[PDB]
């Protein structure tokens, strides 16, 4: 006795002896009929015959055991029912006939005999289902998704890109069709309505979209022909329904689909269409038929250092008094032998800011194909807050973002606190698409990063599905300080490169343990004071700092290893040292884990370390830990404009990489 349900309606065809009756059926759906609405004359049983392409069935009342009617007489006590099914589109309205003919015994033969006139139609939204092509065709009626190479429902690009110079913003935001080419950026569905042009001037077909995801989706149809003025937008954000404007001739219609939104906590990412046909002629007004299809948006992808190269971005800054036209000349050097495009942001659109690695991060979005990247923007807003809205949204480029409340960001906000791993199988269930990491204060406390909006958003996607670290010991706290990850041909493969105090510390020592062992810090070149190898070792202040620095980076180690499934293999200790200002830790000399991966190209921040017979020792541990997996260490010095700054080359530049070749609608997150 449950208190209220909402509940499907039931048509049931009324008979007639004295009148024979019609009524319109969808093919591949069963026709409730009564046979019980009119009974001759104290009839015992009946008889039922129709044709052509007619089938007549009885089922019991429980859901199952269709029982098809044979030419047998069968007993007009039955658990009640009797099913019709038309197996073609009706050519002509009222071309399909039944009739029931009632039985005694009681005879001769019929007592009285009930005509049933019935007209096919041929209703169904399609979409692309299996994942190629163009719309197909299920009835065959399965779940609206299914995760594995199994198969199915449909997917879904959120549109945000201008095919359009005529806008400032991405089609999304738009309520008319601007640019023919942003078509190529939607998903098809087909509308295939057959049969009788006089049957639809009475049963009107309409099509629909709930208010959870009206929002959600925009779908244009041309009422005209294929010419860019006659797309109009029949569903939309404040339009939930639209009258289908159907003409004589034309029994299949097709529609685009658009994307508005991204996954996010709102949102898990299914978005339902319908058509429905229904009887006007009606108050209350009754829907015989509805078909419902099925899209997934398509999720916002990250790249991890590990992935080829295409286009570098770093931006032409100059004061403090000087200039970093040199770095970008190294830059251009390093960035043309990986043969990959250089982009400079002049200084007037940057304002000054360096920092192009902090501001966005470069994805991804993909269909069955159409598939072009995604900026994320971030909410950091400081001197480059106009140039992913600028300059980069564009044609075939996108643009998603999340603002924030107050007092946002912090510096955890900034992107390169937001990275990803290469692809890794971990403990049976695997990652193809890798996952991502983003740095934290300690658990049970402190600052996040500022954004749960942001965090919402990426964990929202149910992809690459990210891990949190812990990077506010750092002054700065950005991951990418202790923390990369560099190609190989071996074993997975790749390798994660941290930050490793004690390893540095050990380098000095064993260096020490040679003659050797007071070559100074900061040798290279200096107006600022040289500093040795044994008052390094001597001095213990700097090795709490590094212990401290050292342990957090294990504590991360940890986490690491256990969530992407690492053996120590996998682990490579690049030497680093830090030091500790207002109980946060900067870095002592540049960070060289922080560092442009291009390829086996590796652009790294050049420390100035021990001079040990023509050369940096650092950057031969460095060299001597990497170079035998294929990669040529170049070594760049960023330190007035950047180190100074408490920043390095990585934090310096921004990388968009090619996408995945696996497809993400492949895997079973
Ligand atoms: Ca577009
Ligand atoms: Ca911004
Ligand atoms: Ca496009
Ligand atoms: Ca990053």
């Amino acid at each position: 006795h449950i208190e209220g349900r909402h509940m499907a309606p039931k048509r049931v065809v009324q008979l007639s002896l004295k009148m024979p009756t019609h009524a319109v059926c969808v093919v591949g759906v069963e026709a409730h009929v009564d046979i019980h609405s009119d009974v001759p004359k104290g009839a015992n049983s009946f008889r039922v015959s129709g044709s052509s392409g007619v089938e007549v069935f009885m089922v019991y009342n429980r859901t199952r055991v269709k029982e098809p009617i044979g030419k047998a007489r069968w007993p007009l006590d039955t658990d009640a029912d009797m099913v019709v099914s038309v197996g073609t589109a009706s050519k002509e309205l009222k071309d399909f006939k039944v009739r029931v003919s009632y039985f005694g015994e009681q005879e001769d033969q019929a007592l009285g005999r009930s005509v049933l006139y019935l007209t096919g139609v041929d209703i169904s939204l399609e979409v692309d289902t299996g994942r190629t092509g163009k719309v197909k065709r299920s009835q065959g009626d399965k779940k609206t998704w299914r995760w594995g190479p199994e198969g199915y429902g449909a997917i879904l690009l959120v549109n945000c890109d201008r095919d359009n110079h005529r806008s400032a913003e991405p089609d999304l935001t738009h309520s008319w069709l601007m640019s023919l080419a942003d078509l190529q950026d939607m998903s098809p569905m087909l509308l295939s309505c057959n049969g009788p042009d006089k049957l639809f001037d009475s049963h009107k077909l309409v099509l629909n979209v709930p208010f959870s995801d009206s929002k959600r989706v925009r779908v244009f149809c041309a009422r005209g022909g294929n010419s860019l003025s006659d797309y109009k937008q029949v569903l939309g954000p404040q339009c939930l329904s639209y009258e289908v404007e159907r003409q004589p001739g034309e029994q299949e219609i097709k529609f685009y689909v658009e994307g508005l939104t991204f996954p996010d906590a709102d949102f898990l990412g299914l978005v339902s269409l319908s058509v429905s046909l229904v009887d006007p002629g009606t108050l209350p007004e009754v829907t015989l038929f509805t078909d419902t299809v099925g899209f997934r948006m398509a999720p916002w992808i990250m790249t991890p250092n590990t992935q080829p190269p295409e286009e570098l971005y770093v931006c032409r800054v100059m004061d403090t008094h000087g200039s970093n036209e040199k770095f970008l000349e190294d830059m251009s050097y390093l960035t043309l032998k990986a043969n990959c495009k250089l982009t400079i942001c002049p200084q007037v659109e940057n304002r000054n800011d360096r920092w192009i690695q902090d501001e966005m991060e470069f994805g991804y979005i993909e269909a069955p194909h159409k598939s072009f990247p995604v900026v994320f923007d971030s909410p950091r807003n400081r001197g480059l807050k106009d140039f992913p809205y600028k300059r980069i949204l564009g044609p075939d480029f996108g643009y998603v973002t999340r603002e924030i409340p107050l007092p946002g960001p912090s510096s955890l906000d900034s992107f390169g606190n937001l990275d990803v791993s290469p692809p890794v199988t971990v403990g049976g269930t695997e990652y193809p698409l890798g996952r991502i990491l983003i740095g934290s204060s300690f658990p049970k406390s402190g600052g996040r990063q500022m954004a749960r909006a942001v965090r919402n958003f990426l964990k929202a996607q149910q992809v690459q599905a990210p891990v949190e670290l812990y990077s506010d010991w750092l002054s700065v706290g950005h991951v990418d300080e202790f923390l990369t990850f560099v190609p190989t041909s071996d074993q997975k493969g790749f390798r994660l490169l941290l930050a490793s105090p004690s390893a540095c510390l050990k380098l000095f020592q064993e260096k020490k343990e040679e003659g050797y062992g007071e070559a100074a810090q900061f040798d290279g070149l200096k107006h600022q004071a040289k500093r040795s190898i044994n008052e390094m070792l001597a001095d213990r202040h700097l090795q709490r700092d590094n212990l401290h620095a050292q342990k957090c980076i294990d504590w991360n180690r940890n986490v690491l290893k256990r969530e992407l499934g690492l053996a120590e293999s996998d682990i490579v200790d690049i030497p680093q040292l830090f030091f500790l200002k207002n109980f946060y830790a900067e870095a002592f000399f540049p960070d060289m884990v922080n560092m442009v991966v291009l390829g086996k190209y590796l652009g790294i921040p050049k420390p100035y370390g021990p001079i040990i017979n023509g050369r940096c020792c650092l950057e031969e541990k460095v060299q001597s830990l990497l170079e035998p997996l294929g990669l040529h260490c170049i070594f760049i010095d960023d330190y007035l404009s950047y180190h100074e700054l408490q920043g390095e080359i990585h934090c310096g530049t921004n990388v968009r990489r090619k996408p995945f070749p696996f497809k993400w609608w492949n895997m079973v997150p």
